[PDB]
């Protein structure tokens, strides 16, 4: 007698198991037990993937009903499950939007000046440098203090939130909802403060005293500040931690991009396809009953889109494994989601990347890994998945 199969299968984001490759010629839909016992519906193909993200019947707001077959335990408020549509209904999104582009005067210099400043710490004080906690971390936190328009000094504190806030629980977590409040209490401080005039903070103090949106709520402007860090910290330092790995045990590739810094955007677009930083597949509530390939899901069942099985997929993306700077299909993963919900920082993630690639390179072209890459520590219960250090030399 076995069990169900469980998700996720491996917290480990320096390679993909054998067993996905398995599961999506065999069952690209199929049934698993996630770490509430809930049942869910595991969909691991190019093609599967793609239909589940791009029809709203499977709905990302309805996941957070009471009720529901959950993933994993909320660690926000029910209602910021809804947060894109909460932003658009309040008028908001193209301005959110527009606020967190990589293209504002002077973001560009700012970002490539901090990655240069952590590196020169790091020659400085000496191999080995963990490149998790003291550069891709930290390069996120600053260009997130930048893009809101908060001071820089606020950064760590609400960056210490976050080895919490995306925990993958069972069961609640009571320092998620401590962490919650005061960090709505900081943003709503933001606000209030007339110093605060740059970046996505300052223009939404402004539209706060605007009359066209008196009947927007306190409550929703501050949210969007905690979000907007919060998705976009764990998100850009988690993803450039995993793509210098990637990096780093391709010598080959390391010296391509430092020799010709003008394919290192090609080659973030494949460190993206080829990117296990998601740790759960990306979790959706039937709303109807719905075919998707030999399985009806049936109204109020839970479905995981398992990032990796698109984007490993070898009938959309040949030799899946490899990177290939000539694809004809670069951009067509599915990193940054699809459909409804896609990623709306997906410019400032690339760039993000892009720049803290181009200063690594630059400033330690000989780095590699200080310690055999088996004695890196992959947290548990979370959704990334990230190494706790990544010591390098150079
Ligand atoms: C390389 C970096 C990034 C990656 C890999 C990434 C990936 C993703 C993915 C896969 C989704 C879709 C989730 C779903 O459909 O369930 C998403 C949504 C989101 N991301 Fe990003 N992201 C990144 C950077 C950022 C940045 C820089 C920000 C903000 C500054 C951000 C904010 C968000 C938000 C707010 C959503 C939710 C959108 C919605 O529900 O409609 N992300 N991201
Ligand atoms: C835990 C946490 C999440 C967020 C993002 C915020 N929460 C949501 O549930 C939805 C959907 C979502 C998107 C991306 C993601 O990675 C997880 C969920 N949309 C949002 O914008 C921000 C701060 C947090 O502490």
């Amino acid at each position: 007698a076995t069990v169900l199969l469980e998700v996720p299968f491996s917290a480990r984001g320096d390679r993909i198991p054998d067993a996905v490759a398995e599961l999506r010629t065999r069952e690209p839909i199929r049934k698993v037990r996630t770490i509430t016992g809930a049942e869910a519906w595991l969909v691991s193909s190019y093609a599967l993937c793609t239909q589940v993200l791009e029809d709203r019947r499977f709905s990302m707001k309805e996941t957070a009903a009471a009720g529901a077959p959950r993933l994993n335990a909320l660690t926000v408020p029910p209602e910021v499950v809804n947060n894109m549509g909460n932003i658009a209904d309040a008028g908001l999104r193209k301005a959110v939007m527009k606020a967190i582009t990589p293209k504002a005067p002077g973001l560009e210099q700012f970002l490539r000046d901090t990655a240069n400043s952590l590196l020169d710490n790091l020659i400085t004080e000496g191999a080995p440098a963990d490149l998790r906690n003291d550069f891709a971390d930290p390069l996120a936190t600053a260009l997130h203090c930048k893009v809101l328009g908060i001071p820089q000094e606020d950064g760590p504190k609400l960056f210490r939130s976050l080895s919490i806030a995306f925990m993958s629980s069972a069961d609640p977590i009571p320092a998620a909802k401590i962490n919650w409040d005061r960090d709505i209490e900081y943003m709503a401080g933001i606000l209030e403060n007339p110093n605060i005039t740059t970046g996505l903070m300052g223009e939404l103090s402004r539209l706060r005293k605007d009359p066209a949106y008196s009947h927007v709520s306190d409550e929703l402007f501050a949210t969007i500040g905690v979000t907007f860090f919060g998705a976009g910290v764990i998100s850009t330092g988690s993803f450039l931690t995993t793509a210098l790995i990637s990096l780093i045990q391709r010598p080959q590739l390391r010296n391509l991009l430092h020799e010709k810094p003008e394919l290192i955007p090609a080659g973030v677009e494949e460190l993206l396809r080829i990117n296990l930083s998601f740790a759960d597949g990306l979790p959706r509530l039937a709303t109807a009953d719905i075919q998707v390939g030999d399985v009806l899901v049936r109204k109020g069942e839970l479905v995981l889109v398992l990032l990796e099985g698109a984007n490993f997929d070898p009938e959309h993306f040949p030799n899946p494994g490899s990177i290939e700077l000539d694809r004809p299909n670069p951009t067509s993963h599915l990193a940054f989601g699809r459909g409804q919900h896609f990623c709306p920082g997906s410019a400032l993630g690339r760039r993000h990347a892009q720049i803290g690639i181009e200063a690594l390179l630059k400033k330690m072209p000989g780095v590699d890994l200080a310690v055999p890459i088996d004695q890196l520590v992959w947290r548990t219960r979370f959704q990334r998945r990230i190494p706790e250090r990544l010591p390098v030399l150079w």
